[PDB]
């Protein structure tokens, strides 16, 4: 049912309110303090500048369901055809697929941007996350013990990473 | 000698941070920078609390640098810092590598901080070798999600976990 369009800056309160659900209660994002419009409209900006995607699942309503971006993984000109991305869904609208079509749609648009390599850093426990990368052609790379901590707890990060064009044998 | 840098050892480290840039695999910029870029780096250092170590003798020349920042954004990383140590061409094989790496981890754990982690181009064998000698370990191997010299490099993470008694934060 859900439709994948761009965010506009109306779509921001939203995307606010799942950042900050996730924020307050899950492993998806390892920040415990919860951020403002504001904050999220200085991110949407970033975005902007960098011409990189954001990316809602939509309803009628204009309830946005889910998001989907990119940034750059490390801040090196070196780095330049690598991305890292990151899928949130409302938890609400969990076991829908609802991830999947946000992360085809993102493969998509890194595609035609003509970048090289996605890269995912997901909470190692999350086998949810894990199993929907692997069905998208995402392979592990790393496996980084108590990297991270939240709620008190040592965490752990796995990356992942896909390869756009596999065939670019050179850049 | 393994101290804090100064002002004053910033031409030393340009020059390294430099030769590093032209001629190695160890910094994945191809573009020269100046006194200015390196002056903002060491500032934002400072302002941070991280530090920045030179391997010097008491004539004060940096044979060598080292020091550590964040690895990812986010404050839920806040006990994991990313490292580099860049040793002055015609000083290799000097153990001046083990000496600031040791240092480094020294002040690290000094902070309070958990685990270290590198970032090395993998066909870096003698790097991945002086990191595997001070206890780290490999802990990610990503294909070509870089370039350089107009090729793909691939990256080798490897970590060392400064307090593994540390059972909580």
């Amino acid at each position: 049912s859900a439709s994948i369009r761009d965010a506009g800056v109306a779509d921001l309160p939203g995307i606010l309110a799942i950042y900050n659900d996730a924020v307050g209660n899950t492993t998806a994002i390892w920040n415990e303090t919860p951020v403002d419009l504001a904050n999220r409209q200085a991110w949407f900006d970033t975005r902007a500048r960098q011409g990189y995607p954001i990316l809602v699942a939509s309803d009628a309503a204009g309830e946005v369901l889910g998001y989907a971006s990119y940034g750059d993984w490390r801040p090196f000109e070196g780095f330049r055809g690598t991305v890292e991305h990151s899928v949130y869904v409302r938890d609400d609208q969990r076991g829908k697929g609802l991830g999947v079509q946000l992360l085809q749609a993102l493969i998509e648009r890194a595609r035609a941007q003509g970048l090289h390599v996605m890269v995912a850093a997901i909470e190692s426990g999350n086998a949810a996350s894990i199993g929907l990368h692997r069905r998208l052609g995402f392979e592990i790379s790393g496996q980084m013990p108590q990297v991270g901590q939240k709620f008190g707890r040592w965490l752990d990060l796995t990356f992942m990473q896909l390869n756009l064009d596999p065939t670019r044998s050179a850049p």
